[PDB]
């Protein structure tokens, strides 16, 4: 026996505020007159597929590392100066940022601050980011390439690896640069995004909860799905649809038969284990499919 | 274990459809058999192995659903010039669709060159136009308009064409940073202006159990609402093609209530992402193909 | 559980096949054991694991469904000058088919230029083609024409190249939207024009459970129709490539298995057979060159 | 329910394979356990799980298969000026294999120039050969050259090399139709090239139920598994990687040894065995699963 | 029927792992519940469902592996004028490994220009290289080297490096056919070149059937030997990108299922481990910006 429930959210700016500044959590409560289950049967949970249309992710989030640049002169063969990254004129309220334009340019301003007294202003480097190839870039003179070397710390060094490095110091790298325009060999933008899965849980729902660590550890905690995300450009909005193939086996075990009600919400999990809501915003329609399947 | 295939067709042809499909004849067929269909001592799982719907037409587009406002912006007295509010209704057909997204930016364009009439010199007047070839649409500037004034669009506008570089300017409006003459997207945004959610097989008549839905009530909680739905197909869309070819090949099954039917229906329906549903209508040159599969347990 | 494989090949050469194919022999293989090849005391689902059509040939186009038209309108009189009907018969094979999409490319072209033979000047008649490189058809005009007239394709033109920009004026006729030299289309309209719907396995004395079909009367609804379907493989036109290498094989769980009705059986046939989308059935024929690989698998429950 | 795996390798070098692999030493492997592999009373399935070919060499092309002829027609006296047969003794190995798609360029090249020796001047001798980087195969001509004469396939060159355009003249000759200089193919047709079919697991000691082959026929053959090849490029060398219900019925569950050989099927059914290299590596993991 | 499923992550600092993972602590985490986590009655089955190895470093060429080997030919005498064996002991680090292609086309250079020393002009020195943009090796001369001379490549070179025009002189040695001022590839070999085979996650403490290997010895070709196995993923290298971040989801090969022995338990030790394709077995070892996730199914029958 196959039992499907449709769900869907609508929204509007009444609703969910201009560009979503009321932070509504994205929850639907399911109600239904009649009992949802057969008595007699034990039944599998599984989230057949979402679609969450119109939603808004941020793609850094500058607590969670500890970027320095430096600058090394060649003549002297010594570390001029270095600089911690200041991101706290770029970032929101609840500590995140939603452009990579934005973290080059961040990291671009501490670099010049750096270079303010040291080097002339024609051959201070520029750090940036290229919305066409999805690359961080380097531009400088062929007077600084003689001179100098641009350093990177441990942080900045693994975030942006795709450049050519030779390290000089426990901590500290120099970054090879032999033209006027140095790219990335690759993208990075994997290692800059703190959103590692999407997740749905009912706090209400009879069913079986996964196994986690300690915040020994007996803690449990209500998993309906586990949706991996993976940032593929620097689209801060987004359209993310999920479904499942031939023979998954993400079910989940329904403990009591017997209810005619329950709440799914939307959260999303950082890879510092920081969990939040998903929120809304007034163009966001989301939609949902889930299958009991008797046993 | 029983496997029973059920291959089903539907031609069609101008006295079917109309021109150009005007009739708007849902797409639908009747399977009528002589024989019973299943055994009566089993049970049975029903899914849809395949289909195929070959030359149909889909709306691009839905003005309804969106409240697109563009206005301008003075750099030298640093205050707003105007805002309008973009109108499609001459570019729309009589069901509220869009078949192209060069009428999209058209629409768009005509908007912000009826804002800029008295308050801007024509040469430089901004183009907002849709790019046939890259699938993202661009604004063509001279510096000298650059220099002086920037683009606002509204919320609207700033989600359904989110790769353009913004910077925000109050609650609803922001600016849009243009650097070139031709400013284009950083990433096609086709799937936020597309109204087409699914495509679904339903049926009246076919003893299938149903799945439960919310309530039609927008406002009510609870529900005792249910649909019969065969098949669940979502839509995205590629590009900018108005008339399509949608192929489907194949968990998603149904189970089978009564076992003594010779006689039922098959209607191909499309839900918007408004939730509002209308039939899938055959064009003159549409065929349709469709394959069921009756599955013992 | 029990998996009973059934490898099958077939060769060929000029004499089987003739030259370029032209006798029209089917592809068919009696296959045939001294054994018997199933046991009597199970029941058996069967599925065709995989397949391989290596080196054979399908049309492209058949004008038969299509009803092309083109015509001229003059924007300075806001008339149509004239219209007339696509003819396909000088490209058109015995059986009906067109094997080059620039073939019909150059139907549709010659078309347009003898319609624009006496009114409008050699230099800036219109230029109908398909470029076998971006596989898009091209309207090459002169800024004269443009400015002057336009091309008008009918609903079914309009809809088997459908990625042109249009202007519709009537119910029937819409103007191509001309602005540069040469203007090509937004997306590939290929899947169109193919006329192969789908590429079957079917046997004529094999002990299987047929298919339901809808009956053979347009008249009628009521249906008795059945028939035989081994395995129903969907083709899909990439290219221009008129000569193929089809390849098909299961993926991992699918529910193409027909129910075995008698376990006691030592021989039966299999054809290849293509059926196109106004469901005209017709034999895959072989060439000199075509290898044909098969694989039936027999599962037991 | 039991799984039970078997992880196995291969490793070689020069002793073991040959300079080039010029033994032509076959890949197998003898697997020899001390405890018994199966329960004596459970029913098994095999599936190949995963095999890895890491550094192999694989033929592109078989003269033997192929049946190439070209020929030049004249448009001025509108008749046939030649056909020559396409020689490719020069570049074959001894096992009758061709091993570079520049290599059957060239051979082809050779061919179409001897034919225009004696007849056409060397300035407008049209040039056939292989593009490296878009993987087709191209002609080149002098304007000269085309409003004079055409370039004639028969039907194996024609079906093989099917994407230029072309104009059927009778029942085994076709015309090349060419409007430039270097006219290319509208699509690769290594697919056509490659004589390798499939890649093939054959035991000849192990308790399983054999597949059911043609000769009216009795035959039977022994497969544990069957990896289709294609040919993506011109890439001589290669690393095959595999990953899967490819299933086989065990016969008996009352053994500790058997033999794994890897063998190659080719489109003319000829077979021969995967041969090693000095660098090879080979991996393979089997499955035995429980009802 | 049940479906137990145990979340398991990892974090990272400095202080743990040391700058650059210098520690080479290896990747480990300790699972321990206070209650039983299976249910005596029941037969379960483990299968690794998802894992993720975010921001760690992995070794992009092994020169132990092989014996590459660089010659100069002198076209006019007929003759090798030399043959060099690469040294890449300049570029290794401690444990046998280099972490960049740029790199490994430096140490061939070295060796080509130093063999070059004594016998050709500064400006007709032949330079071999990587190209970070298109992921393939490089060859740039003059005119006046490929007119006197060709570089000779050795087999496993040859092998390596296989997308290069060669041309056998004898069995060990093979000329580099060079036309232009810059010759490249005609495709990556950059899976040649890596000496990751597979990542591995296991346990020394988990009641769960071990898989089948082969004989550590090469005297007796006998086998008794079983290792500890709960997931097998197949590390493919795609660029030339030093740090990773892998992800595996159980989607298709869905068979890598593993049968419990014993259901009394509560505690068990994961570890991951590289395997490379010499067979040699080394730890996965963080760094201090590591954050590893991993999620079990505990499943029964």
């Amino acid at each position: 026996q196959y039992i499907w429930l449709n769900e869907t959210i609508k929204s509007n700016k009444q609703l969910a505020g201009p560009r979503g500044s009321y932070k509504r959590p994205v929850s639907v409560d399911i109600f239904r007159s009649s009992t949802i289950l057969d008595p007699d049967k034990n039944y599998l949970l599984i989230v057949e597929e979402f679609h969450l249309h119109k939603i808004r992710l941020p793609l850094f989030k500058p607590a969670g590392h500890d970027y320095q640049v430096g600058i090394f002169n060649r003549s002297t063969d010594e570390i001029m100066g270095v600089r911690e990254v200041d991101f706290s004129t770029f970032v929101d309220e609840d500590g995140y940022m939603y452009d990579y334009v934005d973290v080059g340019t961040a990291i671009n301003e501490t670099l010049a601050g750096l270079c303010d007294g040291i080097i002339g202003e024609e051959d201070i480097p520029v750090f940036s980011f290229n919305k066409h190839s999805k690359k961080f870039e380097i531009t400088t003179t062929e007077n600084f390439r003689n001179g100098h070397f641009i350093m990177f710390n441990d942080d900045m060094r693994v975030d942006f690896n795709s450049f050519e490095f030779d390290d000089i110091d426990e901590e500290y790298s120099l970054v090879i640069l032999n033209e006027d325009v140095e790219t990335q060999d690759a993208s990075t933008l994997e290692f800059l995004t703190p959103i590692s899965h999407i997740v749905i849980e009912s706090n209400d729902l009879p069913v079986s909860y996964e196994l986690l660590p300690s915040i020994i550890s007996d803690n449990t905690g209500v998993f309906l799905t586990n949706y991996k995300y993976l940032q593929q450009n620097n689209q801060d909005y987004n359209s993310i649809l999920f479904r499942v193939e031939n023979s998954s086996n993400k079910y989940h075990n329904i403990l009591q038969t017997n209810f005619n009600r329950f709440n799914l919400s939307f959260t999303i999990y950082d890879y510092d284990n920081e969990k939040h809501p998903l929120t809304l915003l007034p163009q966001t329609v989301i939609q949902l499919k889930l299958l009991f399947e008797s046993i």
